[PDB]
């Protein structure tokens, strides 16, 4: 019984050791800086929402990894993030370091 | 102008620099065990033939990044290379660690 809800850091980088990836991708929507997480699985597949990593750790064979271990918070700062950049040349996505990672997580709403 | 074709590892690594990620897949199909390469561009669309590529580098702003950079080889030993395995509780996807790769590599047709 995991009745601990809050997950550490630590939890959610157990299945970036197990095959699964994290990524938090943030743009600019109608009026604000917007993230969004998204994993995939070992398999490749994209899971945007929680209920779909439910479902996959349901149909598929999984040992080390379970519910707890996932967050879909773009302020968790665990994964690869991304940002949606717009220049004269046109958007550009571009992958954060970590030292932009921290103001990005302030920024989101 | 490259005239010269073949990729060195050095170069296939540096889109990953650029926010692209390249994984290569392993799996037995018909009668043997055959290996599939992908790559994600930093916005997140995954590509499977180097034709793909070739339009995404068309249509979006790439600065560092050219097609002289990509290999769709199986047996380039960059990226993070995943193996199905069947067991009696199903087929489970898992991420091949360095050591593991290069049997791999050799094994793939």
């Amino acid at each position: 019984v995991m009745r601990r809800r809050i997950a550490t850091p630590e939890e959610v980088r157990l299945p970036l050791q197990h095959g699964w990836r994290r990524e938090v991708r943030i743009k600019k929507g109608s009026h604000r800086w917007q993230g969004e997480t998204w994993y995939y699985g070992p398999c490749g597949k994209r899971m945007k929402q929680f209920p779909e990593v439910i479902k996959y750790l349901s149909r598929n064979v999984v040992h080390s990894v379970r519910r707890e271990h996932f967050s879909f918070s773009p302020r968790m700062p665990v994964g690869d993030f991304f940002e949606e950049r717009d220049t004269p040349e046109g958007l550009q996505w571009v992958q954060l370091s970590a030292e932009e990672i921290p103001s990005r997580i302030q920024a989101i709403t």
